[PDB]
């Protein structure tokens, strides 16, 4: 359904994003090559693939990942890592909306995430336009998994329109905002924002419609079960602001769902 | 280079041995179906197979697992778990012998885990006389992962002699006792021992061959990478008596690996 380029770019960045949780990434310096322990991440590894600059608990929040340089696939890749621990990550989820007129007019965004970056942004993105000076035929993407796709998004919509593109590929990142914000996620442009959801994964099936919530177009959804291999023959997508048939499906959820996008992800053998 | 019935049971024993760590199973009611939490044996979850006996910590070891009854594939299984972090178990693993002319004459064999099966002989031989004696035409099958696959190993051994075969099937097992009771273990009557590697997984180079240890044969070694799908293409059946060319390769060990038999096992999502 999804295309082969499209399944291996889904595949890759999901990678990114477990390299965030796993093997010498959590602190290191700049220049390293990007490893991961337990097979996490050997698409990554494959490709010259190399630090540029590595943050932990930056800012209010407690903000982890790196910024990567990948020669082999042109990319300047910032990759955001998720919680420590998830299982606590998960009940403690405060169901509260803030506006966010900066980014969008009528948007209104929740409170959590959305100081997340507003307390990192500035130091983060220098060295983002900094790589972008280096290597500027060299397409920028944020990536992460969980809390940190949550602030891949906040990163990404927020630092758009500077000149050059943001691509997101987020992994089971929960709902950020209101229907005016799942809006105009979906048509912003300067960057496409790609929300990759699995089964019946916990993380992007909250915070609740009910609550005013929702979630921006299209969704990317896997369908192939937990530790099962995927095929781009098992993505379908879901176009429309919040729609059934997907991580918006009539049923009960799941937190080993989180943990396998593609291969397994928020959390190291 | 093995038969698809032959991996079909590396298969079920696979998730048999990760079912005594995920999920229900610690200690359920008895006659109540056996299932995982994330993903872990949905080819048990597929059979009509039920707990016959649960137990956990019983023993001088803390000896952990389940007795299973299996209608669909008629099978009698003894599974036995392995340690809650293998971690902390490979490097607290004492490497002291001790006599076991019980089994053998003229073996002697790891300290722990004699003692901690002598321990639950008697008490696991007796529920298994049980079940043989409910159905005398079920296979009866002792299976285990790391710590376990060396207590249904040292199980086997032992119990082999009662007038019904018993079948081990052992993943990532560390090696169990000196030459003598490797011999015993490769050329014994009444039920065959397969014992399952993993790349270059760590338990099974321990102890060392230079402490009293030896291996028994023959050898079943998984090629396929840690979360890798395994095909009967990658199993290769490896002869002789502590024998190269397998898991027993002079090259530097690997934990992950020991965490991916078929599929994920001694860790649950």
């Amino acid at each position: 359904e999804v295309s082969q380029d499209l399944f291996n770019q889904f595949n890759l960045f999901a990678q990114y994003s477990a390299a965030a949780y796993c093997g010498k990434n959590n602190d290191a310096p700049a220049g390293t090559n990007i490893t991961c322990t337990g097979n996490a991440c050997p698409e990554v590894e494959k490709a010259d693939a190399t630090f540029l600059y590595s943050f932990e608990d930056s800012g209010v929040g407690d903000v982890t990942g790196f910024l990567a340089l990948d020669n082999t696939n042109k990319l300047i890749v910032l990759s955001f890592r998720g919680s420590r621990s998830i299982e606590n990550w998960i009940g403690n989820l405060n169901f509260d909306l803030k506006e966010i007129n900066d980014i969008c007019s009528g948007c209104r965004g929740h409170d959590g995430f959305t100081s997340s970056w507003r307390s990192v942004a500035d130091t983060l993105r220098q060295k983002v336009e900094d790589a972008v000076r280096e290597h500027p035929d060299y397409r920028v993407v944020f990536t992460g998994h969980s809390l940190g796709g949550a602030l891949a998004t906040v990163a990404g919509a927020d630092l758009r329109g500077n000149g050059y593109d943001i691509d997101v590929f987020s992994y089971g990142a929960p709902r950020v905002g209101n229907r005016a914000f799942a809006e105009f996620l979906t048509v912003q442009t300067g960057g496409t924002l790609y929300r990759i959801t699995h089964t019946n994964d916990i993380v992007p099936r909250l915070p609740p419609r009910e609550f005013g919530y929702s979630h921006s177009s299209p969704e990317y959804w896997i369908k192939s079960g937990t530790l099962v291999p995927v095929t781009r023959n098992d993505i379908v997508k879901i176009e429309g602001i919040d729609a059934t048939g997907g991580n918006n499906q009539p049923n009960i959820p799941d937190i080993p769902a989180h943990l396998w996008y593609f291969g397994l992800i928020g959390t190291c053998l």
